[PDB]
């Protein structure tokens, strides 16, 4: 079910090294940089971008760099990426790629400055792959009424390694498809399970290496050490983007980073705190069910000291929403092993459904356990619309649906400003 | 602080320019024909080759190995050694000189039988040894044990080096010249344990495991492991896994998925013993550290108790703690099942992260002595796992203010997989 | 553009999944007991394991090596493997295998007899070859010449893929294809020519020597040589120093310390025959290049004199040319003292470099021809150099329009260690 | 042995915990706008961090830089801070301090007038210094000089630790602290001399000029070089060529093009004083290393007549010697051309390599004196070569043995492309 190569969101822009696979994501802490993103495959070509604002129309040049990776019998093309810095909030830009020989256009609108009550929309996007299922998605988050400003994607893009040497011409046509949108506002990355990409039979031992080399992210801002973790502010959100597939044992690089990014969270700042991880620690279906458990042990505790809003996670290819519980209360002998209601815990969406290859994950445990609100197998995308301090909108559309229907519908009610039960 | 002081006699520099010091040696091959030979040589690079032969042909041989250095904040390095003698017979005394070029020092070694059903072998269990008082005692009563252990099983936390201004890294060189007396006449089988991480970043340190992994090499290909800190050895009847408490362990990961495929590997025809090695327990009644293990539990056990895993050594925790054969694999969120419970198909679990660390013992428990757990007491000492054959081995713990010959606690280990009758 | 074309027979594909192409083998140690067997996979990595045995006992043994890529500018490589075999028995055939892992190809070799006083053997001089039809005809005529080539003396410029827009590394890959049927049974010896330089900043290739070094690799460390541009090797009765014209050779400089030592180490008494190696030549009344030799020549021709080398071969010019015995070491910047001398402890020094380029010959002489010069003719072809016993030896020089039995150019060397006599034409 | 020994004053390390030593400063852009700062910290790495303001405004800047560490046998280096200051203003007396975490120290530099055709400026000539008593002395006459110099002109061989057992780099450290109160306050150009190769395969140290390169950076790029061992600058009213004569300089090796193309870029109504430094001379009528320049004169001789070289420096030979204006470049083998001849397009040729290195003089002289030798004397001192103007330019040579004020020899140098007189 896998679109075929020669399908139309595949297409290769004309012109000699004309740059394909634009991406663009937050380059810094705050909202006031963007790493650009660009791949040119007759010749290494420039890595300089040109923009402009709409206000000032002055003309200014960044510079980044240029690498390349081989996977097996694959040599990649010649990958770039440059950080414009400095930029105005909550201002309309222009910039440029392929500055030596095919020169193509995109824009992007910068976020507002970080402060208590500022709205935004994020859509949530997980385990997208390229099938036709991906490609309806797509389409219904770009034709949302709601009007998506980020995607926070949780993981797993090209699924790639489904194919044989885990072909990645697969990972150069995933990024000719999603450049219609992520050309254009940032897309918030997170490493999956397909990411990985561990394969020994065929001397490729590096993890994470394709991903990392193609889509690179400002973890250096928030002081972590690898790009697989790190946590950046957005309009009144912190996000904090984690890593299921990297160590994160008592003394770690990740878990030492977490506990201090935590202490940094200033709620009257960005009162939305978020987390992002491809595995969820709630999940009531079949597929994948406990896997969670190890980083639940180590984290769940953590996110409810520090009234964490909601964690957003992929990985089940289908969609499910958990009340506001906790599990935290375990000592081996005490057999306290129940979660129970808990207001100032989380709330835990799974939202693995866009599309991957065409198949869903519909067994589910049954029945239904009291920490699940709702569950459904369908294909979709979730939309997160933060009105103020206090409230924000979550809802989920289904592809089976008109673009402005939604099948599933919660406010979320602020852990900080305003605890409410939300059930 | 009840660390050695600098000028202690264990610390002392081999005389003679350029005499290679810290010597240690490891096996090197999957089944026991080859050994790593490692030293450091202080005054100048030096030869990296080593001159060897056996008691049984006395034909001088050599091999030749690489040199490496490395920094750490203000730290600089000697000139480190690692070698690997391959091609080795069996159950053979064996000559090896380092330092060919000015200053040439002699050791020796034995090699193990070749794997096999009955094949005995003792093996020593230290874990978290530091470079205290109470450590030099601990390693005085291994080496003068009646047991007299073959291959030492070490379940991390080395140096302790880390514990000092900069992870000052002359710690390492003083351990390495306090541990030689022992480590180069026997192997020891190394576990990373959380004092090796040293991720600072404060000080721009931040790739994890650096010092140790430059001082202390494993023979992690021989397995198909990809780095060298998850790996697989069989030496005379035991095939020994170690794993690494602070690297990944998720499903699809490196460790996770070498491990799944390793279980699956294991010939219990040829080595009955199964035994696994990790720094964090799983089973743990004291308060300290107390249920830092719980997340690699909920990734490896079922497989353990799968597999029929005869025993799993751990440290971490400053003292010894021995449980039941139970297991607690039955949990499913919302079913209430998450007490441990007797289960004779489990490995038993052990503690032995006693012989010394900087001088301090963990002695608060949970009280009262939880059912899962059999046996634990807070002194300092180290153990001993005596295979006869392939159905009985003998496991005693010995400790620091008894006799070199006194077992405190000893039980015997009925084998999973060819004689599984209550033991307990 | 005399070029062949990409579709020719010489750079056909081997056929099947992965199958090994561009198979070449050197020398791989000092003295003729090891080979360096190289190959190329195009499909996947493969395996660096060469199967081998002797053709009389015949126990097949493994060798493995390694594989290493490169990038130039646009082009990616496929997977280049190097293995040494060694331990090898002398005057032997053996039998080796690559590509084990999906389509294996056999080859053979024989090794060199073992080094000593009066061993006969026959080394052909080629240089550059190029790919042009000139060049087929060359290598036609050497595969076919009745006095039986055993080893490839080669003075520089190989494949001349530097010619193509942005150096097109596929030149590379099918002079590779092309030369296979000879360097697959024999070892060509490497020289480094300007042609292998391919330093090209304006599309940020700055590193001299890439291409040519990942595809071949020479016993480089085998003579205490820090660099693959310069080394020595013995085989039969010869001593061969190989030198790189376009590498530092100032007093000093690695290149000139190990010139320094190695002529040290040479024991006409073991290995009677000395001869040296390189690109640009010292003496060259041709016009075409001349005197770029000059440099080198003040630095290395009184060592030359002093050790009595018997030979010298370079190339770069495309034509041949055959010197008289002679010297040029007096000058002293006023004495005046600049006109080369007859010496009969001088080597001779010999341009070879016709065996056909892309196609062009380098006809402007200088005229009237210098008494410094013996022989010089603007013709294609290629040269051999024939060992008979310590004291003699004999040089032809077959031309691609005769016959290939024929020498238009034909010189008796009396060894300068052992017969010092007077041999000129 | 008259090597200065180690607790001589001039090698006392600055107080303080991780104080700078070693400072030196260089030119860091092709035209005079910028510096390469350079310094060495011992008790642990610290920043890289310099501080800088001009004399007149004073506005404080920040200029980043990096650090590197080598080690050469048994000897392990401490931490070498390289960092270009740029953008500076011309003609303009600025402050730097570095060391800014620990311990700090002050220096100060003044920036060039801009480049053109009249702008005077005297440069110091100074070759194979070393560290024996006679260096100092070599030092004092130079800083000393009522000729007042502005930056030294360095003409290879510095420190001559590679006559120590393994090259006891620890002299190179020494040498950096003893220079520093002359090189931390003007700029010194460096050029590799045959002591800098450090070729030593049998303690397998076979990468040529490894600590060299380590400890002293120069502006290579800014002139599209490849190699930090050819390159040039422009400063005042003169072009400066630097090569390296111990590298590769056949024909299509990387010095030989960038010397061709290097050459047809000088302009002489902008620079007209063309100054080519080299080690190794190419005329020279001593007897150590008689005739050791041939090779390279074969190659770069006729180039240096067409584009009429006004001066070419060297040192190597432990002297000093002035020729007259010649050349050598008619002979093709048979012609019988090969005496040098008056040639009024050629340079003249100064061995000026006497500042002390260890010790000994080079007395042993060719003779009767050859035609081409205009003057020459077997005595330690330096140069000084003082522009006037377009036309003029003034050589003098101070020896150890005399006052800091007078000349032994003294010539005009009357410009080859504005003023080419017979001098
Ligand atoms: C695999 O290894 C295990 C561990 O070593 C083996 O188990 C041991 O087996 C040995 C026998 O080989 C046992 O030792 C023997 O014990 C008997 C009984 O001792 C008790 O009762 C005596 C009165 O009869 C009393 O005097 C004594 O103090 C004790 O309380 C001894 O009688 C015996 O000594 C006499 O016989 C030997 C043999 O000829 C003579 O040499 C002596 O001179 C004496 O006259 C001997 O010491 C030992 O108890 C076992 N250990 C354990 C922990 O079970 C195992 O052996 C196998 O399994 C055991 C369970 C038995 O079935 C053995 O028969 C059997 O071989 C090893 N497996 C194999 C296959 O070898
Ligand atoms: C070393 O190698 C040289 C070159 O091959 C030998 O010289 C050659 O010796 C051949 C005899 O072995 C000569 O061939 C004969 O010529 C005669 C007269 O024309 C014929 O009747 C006869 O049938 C052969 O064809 C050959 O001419 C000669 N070549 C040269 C260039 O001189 C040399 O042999 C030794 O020197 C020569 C001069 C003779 O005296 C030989 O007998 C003598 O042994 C070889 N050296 C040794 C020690 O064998
Ligand atoms: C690596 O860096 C550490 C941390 O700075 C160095 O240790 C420090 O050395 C300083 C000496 O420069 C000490 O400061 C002095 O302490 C003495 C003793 O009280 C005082 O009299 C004096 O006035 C200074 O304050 C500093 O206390 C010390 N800090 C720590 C945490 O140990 C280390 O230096 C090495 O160790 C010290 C103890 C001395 O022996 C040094 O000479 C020695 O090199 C640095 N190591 C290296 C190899 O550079
Ligand atoms: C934050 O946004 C919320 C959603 O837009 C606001 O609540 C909405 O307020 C409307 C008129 O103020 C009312 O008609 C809507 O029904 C209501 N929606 C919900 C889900 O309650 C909210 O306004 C404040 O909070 C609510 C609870 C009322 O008390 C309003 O009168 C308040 O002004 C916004 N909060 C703030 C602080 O702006
Ligand atoms: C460039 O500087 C030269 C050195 O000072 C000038 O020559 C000097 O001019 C002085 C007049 O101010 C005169 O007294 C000095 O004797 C003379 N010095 C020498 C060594 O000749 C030079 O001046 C021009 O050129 C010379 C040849 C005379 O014709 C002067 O009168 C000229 O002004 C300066 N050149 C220029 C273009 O300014
Ligand atoms: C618990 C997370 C890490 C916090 C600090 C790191 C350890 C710093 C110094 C050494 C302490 C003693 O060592 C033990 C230990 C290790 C780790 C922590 C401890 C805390 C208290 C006592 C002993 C703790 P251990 O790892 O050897 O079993
Ligand atoms: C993908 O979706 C877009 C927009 O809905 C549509 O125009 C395009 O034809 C689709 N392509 C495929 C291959 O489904
Ligand atoms: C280096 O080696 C020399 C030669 O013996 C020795 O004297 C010197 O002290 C050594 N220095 C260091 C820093 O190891
Ligand atoms: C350590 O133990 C050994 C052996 O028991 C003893 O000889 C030595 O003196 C002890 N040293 C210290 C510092 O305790
Ligand atoms: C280092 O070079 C020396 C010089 O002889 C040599 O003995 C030694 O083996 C070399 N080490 C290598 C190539 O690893
Ligand atoms: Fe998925
Ligand atoms: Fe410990
Ligand atoms: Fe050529
Ligand atoms: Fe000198
Ligand atoms: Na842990
Ligand atoms: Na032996
Ligand atoms: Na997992
Ligand atoms: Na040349
Ligand atoms: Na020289
Ligand atoms: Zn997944
Ligand atoms: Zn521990
Ligand atoms: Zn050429
Ligand atoms: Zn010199």
């Amino acid at each position: 079910r896998d679109m075929p190569l020669d399908s139309d969101v595949f297409r290769v822009p004309p012109g000699y090294n004309a740059p394909q696979q634009v991406h663009i994501t937050q380059g810094d802490l705050v909202g006031r940089a963007m790493i650009i993103s660009w791949v040119t495959m007759d010749e290494p070509g420039s890595s300089a971008v040109r923009y402009w604002s709409e206000k000032n129309g002055r003309k200014r040049i960044a510079k980044g760099k240029m690498s390349t990776y081989r996977f097996f019998n694959y040599s990649s093309g010649f990958i770039h990426h440059t950080t414009i810095r400095k930029l105005k909030y909550n201002t309309k830009y222009y910039y440029e790629v392929g500055l030596r020989n095919t020169t193509r256009r995109f824009s992007f609108i910068t976020p507002p400055q970080t402060g208590l009550d500022v709205p935004y929309t994020f859509g949530l996007i997980g385990d997208l792959g390229q099938s036709f299922d991906s490609n309806t998605t797509l389409s219904h988050y770009e034709l949302s009424p709601k009007k998506g400003q980020t995607v926070l994607f949780v993981g797993d893009l090209s699924y790639a390694d489904r194919y044989p040497n885990h072909d990645n011409v697969r990972w150069d046509t995933w990024g000719r498809f999603t450049e219609r949108s992520v050309a254009y506002q940032p897309w918030i990355w997170t490493a999956g399970n397909h990411e990985i990409e561990f394969a020994p039979e065929i001397n490729e031992t590096e993890p994470f290496k394709p991903f990392s080399y193609r889509y690179h992210v400002p973890y250096e801002a928030s002081q972590s050490t690898s790009p697989f973790w790190y946590s950046i502010k957005r309009a009144s959100a912190h996000i904090i983007v984690l890593s299921s597939y990297s160590a994160y044992g008592r003394g770690t690089p990740q878990y030492t980073w977490l506990k201090k990014e935590l202490r940094k969270v200033k709620r009257s700042e960005t009162p939305w705190l978020i987390v992002l991880m491809h595995s969820p620690l709630y999940n009531s279906y079949n597929h994948h069910f406990m896997e969670g458990e190890a980083m639940r042990t180590k984290f769940e505790a953590w996110f409810v000291k520090y009234k964490v809003d909601v964690v957003f996670a992929g990985h089940v290819h289908a969609y499910e929403r958990s009340e506001r519980v906790s599990n935290i209360a375990y000592k081996i002998t005490n057999g306290l092993c129940t979660p129970v209601k808990d207001q100032s815990a989380p709330v835990y969406i799974t939202i693995g459904d866009a599309g991957n290859y065409g198949v869903i994950d519909s067994n589910m445990i049954q029945p239904q356990p009291e920490y699940s609100a709702f569950r459904e197998a369908s294909f979709g995308h979730g939309m997160f619309d933060i009105k103020n301090r206090t409230h924000a909108h979550f809802s989920w559309n289904r592809n089976q649906d008109g673009v402005a229907v939604e099948a599933d519908s919660v406010w979320f009610f602020n852990r900080h400003w305003y605890p409410v039960d939300d059930s």
